[PDB]
DNA sequence: GCGATCACGTAC
DNA sequence: CGTACGTGATCGCA
C-alpha cells in the first residue's frame, strides 16, 4: 500500500514545473527560525522528496520557490513562508492554502493537519501529523524513510483535494473569499510575524523588581490579616481562609469547592479588609507571571524582539487568534497594567508606534445588517452611541442621562452584540432577571429593525443550518435545532453574534489588504506589526507620521461601503503606550 | 517527570 | 451574554 517517489539526492528540472503541491515541512510548533526537516513536490511528473540542505542550497531551487508564476498548493503555507524568510529565502506563488480553505469550509471541524482536511473527502490515504511524530516530550522526527513517505502522502493529498475543496468553496460563493481576502492576508501575516515587534526588557525588569515588592508587602499584609501564613494562589487554603476561618459568606460556589472570582470578592469586600488585599494581589500576580515573565521569556535575547504567531485558522468567527506570546490581551483598562505597554517600542531610532482603531465597528455593522432606521440615524449623526441607548431605553433627554444609566445602556449594547440573554444581562448589571428583561424590551422597541433581525437570523440558521458574514464567511449550527434549551440558545446567540463579529472581522481583514497595497505604492517604510480585532498597530519613521494619519484612517475607514460610516480614531507615540 | 482539567483574568 | 490565550493549581498516570 505503501506511496511510490524518488528519494532525491539533487534537483532537477521536472521538480520545478509550474504547477506543484508543495511541502515545506516544519515539526516545531512555534515556526520561527526553526529547523524546515524535509521538503515534498507532487506535479505531473512525479512525486518528490528532498533533504533540505540540498534543495535550499541549490539555486534553480530557490529560484522555483520565488517564482510567482511558478504557483503552488500547500498546507499552512504562512509557517512554510515564516520559516523560509528566517533563512533569507522568499516564497512566493502559493495559489491554494488547504489549511485555509478547510477552515472557511468549516471552521467548526478543528482542522490543524492535512489528514483532518482530507477526511472531510472520504480521503485517508495520509496519516495525522501527531501519529507520525508524536506528542509532547515523545514529539521526535522520525528517520527518513518515514518522515519522506509522510511528507510525499501529504503533498500527493494536497495534490487531490485541491479541485474539491475549490468546487465546494465556489458552490459556496467563497472562492473569493479564499483567493482574495484570506491568502493575500496569509502574506501580511507572515511578515508582521516575521517584523516581530522590539521589547524594552530592561523597564520589564525594572517594573517586574518593582512589583516583586509590592507582591511582597500586600502578602505579608494579608497574612497578617488572616492570623497565619498560606498559598494565596490555592483555591483550598484561601478558600479555607475566607469561608470557613474569616466566616465571610458563600455567595457562589465552582464545582469542586469555594468559588473566588473576582466578582465574588468584590461583594465580600465590605466584610473583611483581606478581601481587597486579596484582590490586588492577584492583579499584581497577573502582571508579573504573565505580563513580564511570561513575556521575557518569549523575547528573542539576540534581537530583543517578540514575534507572536497569528493563528489564522482557528476561530468560529473569523477573528485571528494570538500566540507565544499573545498580544491581543496586553493590559490597558487599568493604568497599573497599561503601563506594561510602554515596553514595546519601535524596533528602530526615530521610529515611532502608530495605532487606528474602528470606532464602534460591531453597533455599525449590526445598524447596516438589521436596516434599523433609529440605529442607522444615530451613527450618521456619529452620536455617543451608550447615552443614546440610554435616552431611549430609559425614555430621558441627553442631559438627563446619568453616570449609572450610560453604565448601564453600555451593558445592554454588549449583550445585544453578544447574543442578548435576561439572566446574561442580570449577571452582568448584578440585577434580577426581570429587571434585565425589562431592559432589552425597551432595547426592542427602541430598536424594532434590530429586534427583526434578531428573529430572522435564528430562523435562517434554523432554515439554512448556518449563518454568514458580510465577505460569505459561514458557521455551521446544528444546535440550533435541539431539544434541550440551555444549548439551543448558545447555538440562537451565536447566530445572533457571528455575522456581526465575523463581518468585523472580514472587514478589518480586507482593510489590511488594502492597507498594504497603498503603504507600498506610496513607497512608505511603514508597516503592520499587530491587529488585535478592530485595531491596527503599525511603525514607521517620525517623518512618516503626518501622511499615516490621513492614510491609515481613510483605507480603513474605506475598506467596505456600509450604510453607515465607519469611523476610525488614530494616535502615535513613542511606545505603544503612548499611542494613545 | 508529564499531560489534561480547573478556575481564573486579560483583551476586543 | 460573544471570541480568544496563558497562568498556577491540583491530580491522575505511563
Ligand atoms: O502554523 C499555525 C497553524 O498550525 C496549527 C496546526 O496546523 O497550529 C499549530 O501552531 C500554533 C502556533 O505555534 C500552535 O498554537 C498550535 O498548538 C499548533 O498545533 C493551526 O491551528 C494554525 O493555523
Ligand atoms: O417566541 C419566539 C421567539 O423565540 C426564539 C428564541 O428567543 O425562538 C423560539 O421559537 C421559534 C419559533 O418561532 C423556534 O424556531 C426557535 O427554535 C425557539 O427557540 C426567537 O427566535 C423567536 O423570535
Ligand atoms: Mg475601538
Amino acid at each position: 500500500a505503501k506511496m511510490a517517489f524518488t528519494l532525491a539526492d539533487r534537483v532537477t528540472e521536472e521538480m520545478l514545473a509550474d504547477k506543484a503541491a508543495l511541502v515545506v515541512e516544519v515539526v516545531e510548533e512555534n515556526y520561527h527560525d526553526a529547523p524546515i526537516v524535509g521538503i515534498a513536490v507532487v506535479n505531473e511528473h512525479g512525486r518528490f522528496f528532498l533533504r533540505p540542505e540540498t534543495a535550499l542550497a541549490d539555486p534553480q531551487f530557490v529560484a522555483w520557490l520565488g517564482d510567482e508564476t511558478k504557483k503552488k498548493s500547500m498546507f499552512d503555507s504562512k509557517r512554510a513562508a515564516v520559516a523560509l524568510k528566517w533563512k533569507g529565502i522568499e516564497l512566493c506563488g502559493v495559489s491554494f492554502d488547504l489549511l485555509l480553505a478547510a477552515y472557511l469550509l468549516d471552521p467548526a471541524q478543528g482542522v490543524d493537519d492535512v489528514a483532518a482536511a482530507a477526511k472531510m473527502k472520504q480521503y485517508e490515504a495520509v496519516r495525522p501529523d501527531e501519529a507520525v511524530y508524536g506528542k509532547g516530550a515523545k514529539r521526535a522526527v522520525p528517520d527518513e524513510p518515514v518522515l519522506a513517505e509522510h511528507l510525499v502522502r501529504k503533498a500527493a493529498a494536497i495534490w487531490e483535494l485541491e479541485r474539491p475543496f475549490l468546487d465546494e468553496l465556489r458552490r459556496n460563493e467563497q472562492d473569493r473569499l479564499l483567493v482574495e481576502l484570506e491568502q493575500p492576508l496569509s502574506s501580511i501575516l507572515a511578515e508582521m510575524e516575521f517584523a516581530g515587534v522590539k521589547v524594552d526588557t530592561k523597564r520589564l525588569e525594572q517594573m517586574g523588581k518593582e512589583l516583586a515588592e509590592q507582591l511582597g508587602t500586600v502578602e505579608q499584609r494579608i497574612y497578617e490579616l488572616a492570623g497565619q501564613e498560606f498559598n494565596i494562589n490555592s483555591p483550598k487554603q484561601l478558600g479555607v481562609i475566607l469561608f470557613e476561618k474569616l466566616q465571610l459568606p458563600v455567595l457562589k460556589k465552582t464545582k469542586t469547592g469555594y468559588s473566588t472570582s473576582a466578582d465574588v470578592l468584590e461583594k465580600l469586600a465590605p466584610y473583611h479588609e483581606i478581601v481587597e488585599n486579596i484582590l490586588h494581589y492577584r492583579q499584581l500576580g497577573k502582571l508579573q507571571s504573565t505580563y513580564i515573565e511570561g513575556l521575557l521569556k518569549v523575547v528573542r535575547p539576540d534581537t530583543k524582539k517578540v514575534h507572536t504567531i497569528f493563528n489564522q485558522a482557528l476561530t468560529q468567527t473569523g477573528r485571528l487568534s494570538s500566540t507565544e506570546p499573545n498580544l491581543q490581551n496586553i493590559p490597558i483598562r487599568l493604568e497599573e497594567g497599561r503601563k506594561i505597554r510602554q515596553a514595546f517600542v519601535p524596533s528602530e531610532s526615530d521610529w515611532l508606534i502608530f495605532a487606528a482603531d474602528y470606532s464602534q465597528i460591531e453597533l455599525r455593522v449590526l445598524a447596516h445588517i438589521a436596516e434599523d432606521d433609529n440605529l442607522m440615524e444615530a451613527f450618521r449623526r456619529d452620536l455617543d452611541i451608550h447615552t443614546k441607548t440610554a435616552m431611549d431605553i430609559f425614555q430621558v433627554s441627553e442631559d438627563e442621562v446619568t453616570p449609572n444609566m450610560r453604565r448601564q445602556a453600555k451593558a445592554v449594547n454588549f449583550g445585544i452584540v453578544y447574543g442578548i440573554s435576561d439572566y446574561g444581562l442580570a449577571q452582568n448589571l448584578n440585577i434580577s432577571r426581570k429587571e434585565a428583561a425589562e431592559f432589552i424590551e425597551r432595547y426592542f422597541e427602541s430598536f424594532p429593525g434590530v429586534k427583526r433581525y434578531m428573529e430572522n437570523i435564528v430562523q435562517e440558521a434554523k432554515q439554512k443550518g448556518y449563518v454568514t458574514t458580510l465577505l460569505h464567511r459561514r458557521r455551521y449550527l446544528p444546535d440550533i435545532t435541539s431539544r434541550n434549551f440551555n444549548v439551543r440558545s448558545f447555538a440562537e446567540r451565536m447566530a445572533m453574534n457571528t455575522p456581526i463579529q465575523g463581518s468585523a472581522a472580514d472587514i478589518i481583514k480586507k482593510a489590511m489588504i488594502d492597507l498594504n497595497a497603498r503603504l507600498k505604492e506610496e513607497r512608505l517604510q511603514a508597516h503592520l506589526l499587530l491587529q488585535v480585532h478592530d485595531e491596527l498597530i503599525l511603525e514607521a519613521p517620525k517623518e512618516e507620521m503626518e501622511r499615516l494619519c490621513r492614510l491609515v484612517p481613510e483605507v480603513m475607514e474605506q475598506a467596505v461601503t456600509l450604510r453607515v460610516p465607519l469611523k476610525v480614531d488614530y494616535h502615535y507615540g513613542s511606545t505603544w503606550y503612548d499611542a494613545k
